[PDB]
């Protein structure tokens, strides 16, 4: 309708458009109408019914810090250890010219015209945590160790961590390896077959891994198994950081040990500095987390939720009241989610760290020994429907590592980490696999090999171990039975999905979904802890409940959870035709190659971008509430979570052994595949014809590679058509289960160009949506396109009419 105005976004500019495609005015530069400082960056916005738009701003001039140690009780009140720096904040200011820079929730109201006019703003403060001098989130914090990020250019060697030591040596010891089996029932390891199983990856060398107030390098290595520090910043700081200054150097130099990707960096949400729109090194990691926690919003009568980056993991939340003026955070650490099970909640929990009644150490700063659940998510998007909010996330691979000065130690500079793919000898049906024992408690899984055909799962699992198959294949946590009072595993968190990073085909098999069962019902072999993805519907009381828990001054609730029932975990590996090796002594992860053109110089790990909610406008049942369900795009295909509309839940089925129906994945077409996942810059969803329409701007893009080359087809947009398919829950009358989870469907409709740069695009009608085109002076390039069920192509007699 001619009355409606569609808003386009230009940096800090909010620009409405008519369905003439002709801008009402100027538009609304966010930051100079809520009175804020050029450095602030206007990254998400919300229309708000018809009299309120919300929007999220950013200013790259915010430092964060953390305060570690030296500190005593009598005059420390109630101060939390994470706070803003305001003297490294007017030190970073030093840019160009002037003449705490936190985020801010911006509200505003309609006024005569397409006008806005300023309301108030709502401060995203530091989530609380209580300073020191079993509840203590503190001591975690105080030894957390987070990977720099992974860039469109990191290849899959850059991840492939060399493999740490084997359980065997773990528990028994070098020499002494030879009596597993005879010695394994009284150690907890009974019916185990897995003795040389892998426990996890070496820290000594690959991807560096900084402390909170410790700094991400711009340098990373090519293969982690050759070149790299990780976890020591001291062997970085003293010879290998000229190293990779000398050797991978910024545009203004062989490129053989490290890549440059300072301009992949900042194109993710990590503060460069030297490399902004208005050597030396980046802000705090704790900074990074912050700048980047705060790039997706949602608002639900009254409350505004921020949630963190779909590239860079995560560690917190926001759910702050309109009336409200501040709003600390709330972590997802205190946050306890639903994996679908009591079993699949374990998993993740159990690989957190090492929890034992006989530890008390205060450098056992590990999750699991301060009761809390997993902390970081790669959040793939959010949105609200029917009075609840609906998110999707890539779970972040959060583990532990041994903190021993003692170097002759077996996991001595290592983290510990397990494949967790189910079984072969596993029964059937999704709950019987997801609930199966292979990997709960330790390692299992590894190269098993029956007569000439080897297997990268456990043969034996469950309680069909021993001779009549009736013994329970027992499982551990990698520590020795009498260094268990005096271990001291802290935490660990990854910038993947992945929770393993040791270069074998084991976790190769869990990043590609190649574990499958050798009968003729060939299930594939589900993992419980790598390539994760979670989604729920969260309700206003449930929504209360996290900002009630983040306003808590520490006092008795210093370990009490946020209860989110309405969740659940899927595995959903990346697809194996991705990596050049299988195509559509073995490989590891160093061997893969890539051929993914999806924008990822990795076929091993996975991406889920842009999440929208929506209401099917079918004609429902005669009673029963509009059917809706969110989808968002992942790596290699659609996957669409469907809801109860009746109940306000997850959708689910009589019958537990067949998929659940709540999730569904379609893989996509080769058109599609050639589509950079990293490029999205709107999702736009029509109520009344029941299409999403995923929006990619090349533009996007950064400017440099890792080599510091110029990067190429920079310039245009390419359409994304998602669309239902299969039975709808209440399609007739008798319809009640569902035994088929309804699907969508992901298609590059026709509206795509690599020669010109994009303003927006407006969908005027159900059969012709407009491309606003940029470059030149003025800007205004109006390319009308037609549709037939989803094919598009230009109408050269309209374009050339508005023009
Ligand atoms: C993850 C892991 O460490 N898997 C092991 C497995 C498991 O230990 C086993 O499945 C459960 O205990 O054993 C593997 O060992 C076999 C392998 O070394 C082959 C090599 O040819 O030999 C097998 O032994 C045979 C062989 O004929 C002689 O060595 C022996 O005198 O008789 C045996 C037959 O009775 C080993 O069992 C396996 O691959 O199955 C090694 C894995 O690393």
């Amino acid at each position: 309708s001619l009355a409606n105005t569609y808003l386009l976004q230009d940096h800090n500019t909010l620009t409405p458009y008519t369905p003439f495609t002709t801008p009402l005015n100027g538009g609304l530069d966010v930051v100079r109408a809520a009175h804020l400082h050029p450095s602030y960056e206007l990254v998400d916005w919300k229309r708000v019914g018809d009299t309120k738009l919300v929007a999220l701003v950013r200013s790259a001039l915010v430092r964060v810090k953390f305060q570690d140690t030296t500190s005593s009780d009598q005059s420390n009140t109630n101060q939390n250890a994470l706070s803003f720096d305001t003297q490294e904040s007017q030190k970073a200011l030093n840019g160009s010219q002037s003449g705490d820079f936190a985020s801010y929730v911006l509200i505003f109201k309609a006024a005569p015209r397409a006008t806005w006019v300023f309301e108030r703003k709502i401060k995203l403060a530091l989530p609380y945590v209580k300073q020191e001098s079993k509840g203590s989130l503190y001591k975690t914090l105080q030894d957390l160790l987070v990977e720099q990020p992974v860039t469109p250019y990191t290849p899959n060697a850059g991840l492939a961590r060399v493999n740490g030591v084997a359980q065997d040596t773990v528990h028994f010891g070098s020499g002494q390896e030879s009596s597993w089996n005879s010695q394994r029932s009284q150690k907890g390891l009974k019916n185990n077959p897995g003795p040389k199983a892998v426990t996890g990856f070496k820290l000594d060398k690959g991807r560096a891994y900084r402390k909170l107030n410790e700094s991400w390098p711009v340098y990373e290595p090519l293969d982690s198994t050759k070149e790299g520090k990780g976890k020591d910043e001291s062997s970085w700081k003293n010879s290998e950081k000229t190293t990779a200054e000398n050797d991978a150097p910024l545009v203004g130099a062989t490129f053989s040990k490290y890549l440059n990707t300072a301009q992949a960096l900042h194109q993710m949400g990590v503060i460069v500095p030297g490399l902004e729109k208005w050597t030396d090194a980046l802000p705090n990691v704790i900074t990074q987390l912050y700048h980047t926690s705060t790039a997706q919003l949602a608002y639900l009568n009254g409350q505004i939720v921020v949630m963190g980056s779909d590239r860079v993991p995560s560690l917190w939340y926001w759910v702050v009241g309109e009336d409200q003026e501040s709003g600390k955070a709330t972590w997802w650490a205190k946050t306890e989610l639903n994996w679908g099970t009591d079993k699949q909640k374990q998993f993740v929990e159990n690989q957190l760290g090492f929890k034992d009644d006989s530890n008390s150490d205060s450098k056992n700063s590990n999750l699991k020994a301060q009761g809390l659940t997993q902390p970081a998510y790669l959040i793939a998007g959010l949105d609200v429907v029917a009075d609840h909010l609906v998110f999707a996330a890539f779970k972040a691979g959060a583990v532990g590592y041994d903190m021993t000065t003692d170097s002759s130690a077996s996991t001595y500079n290592q983290a510990l980490a397990w494949s967790t793919t189910a079984g072969l000898d596993s029964d059937g049906g999704y709950k019987a696999l997801v609930e199966n024992t292979a990997g709960l408690n330790g390692p299992i899984n590894g190269l098993f090999t029956l007569l000439d055909t080897f297997a990268y799962v456990t043969p034996v699992s469950g309680m069909k171990g021993g001779s009549q198959n009736n013994e329970e294949v027992q499982t551990t946590y990698p520590v020795k039975s009498d260094q268990k009072a005096t271990a001291k595993i802290a935490s660990l968190i990854n910038a993947s999905p992945l929770n393993s990073y040791g270069d074998d085909g084991v976790t190769v098999f869990d990043a590609l979904g190649l574990n499958f069962n050798f009968k003729l019902n060939e299930e594939r072999l589900p993992s419980r802890t790598d390539q994760l993805l979670v989604y729920g519907i969260v309700n206003e009381s449930e929504l209360k409940s996290a900002r009630e828990n983040a306003q808590s001054t520490s006092d008795d609730n210093s370990n009490t959870k946020v209860k989110w029932t309405n969740t659940a975990s899927h595995y959903l590996p990346v697809p194996y035709y991705y990596s050049a090796n299988f195509p559509e002594n073995g490989v590891k992860i160093s061997t893969l190659e890539s051929q993914a053109t999806d924008g990822f110089a990795n076929s091993l790990l996975n991406f889920g971008t842009g999440l929208k909610a929506g209401v099917d406008p079918a004609p429902v049942a005669r009673g029963h509430k509009p059917n809706y369900s969110a989808v968002l795009l992942v790596r290699g295909g659609v996957v669409r979570l469907n809801f109860n509309p009746d109940t306000d839940k997850l959708l689910d089925s009589t019958d537990k052994n067949s998929e659940p129906i709540s999730f569904s994945y379609t893989p996509f077409g080769s058109a599609e595949s050639a589509v950079d996942l990293t490029t999205l810059k709107d999702v736009t969803y029509i109520a009344e014809s029941g299409l999403w329409f995923y929006t990619f701007d090349n533009g996007e893009k950064p400017t440099y590679d890792g080599k510091q080359q110029q990067v190429k087809n920079r310039k245009g947009y390419a359409v994304i058509t998602v669309s239902r398919t299969g039975i709808e829950f209440n399609e007739d009358a008798n319809t009640t289960t569902l035994s088929q989870a309804p699907a969508a469907l992901a298609v590059q409709n026709g509206i795509a160009s690599s020669q010109d740069d994009l303003t927006g695009i407006l969908p005027l009608s159900d059969e012709f949506s407009a491309v606003i085109t940029k470059d030149q002076t003025w800007t205004g390039k109006v390319d009308i396109y037609k549709n037939t069920n989803g094919l598009f192509e230009k109408d050269d007699q309209l374009s050339e009419n508005v023009k």
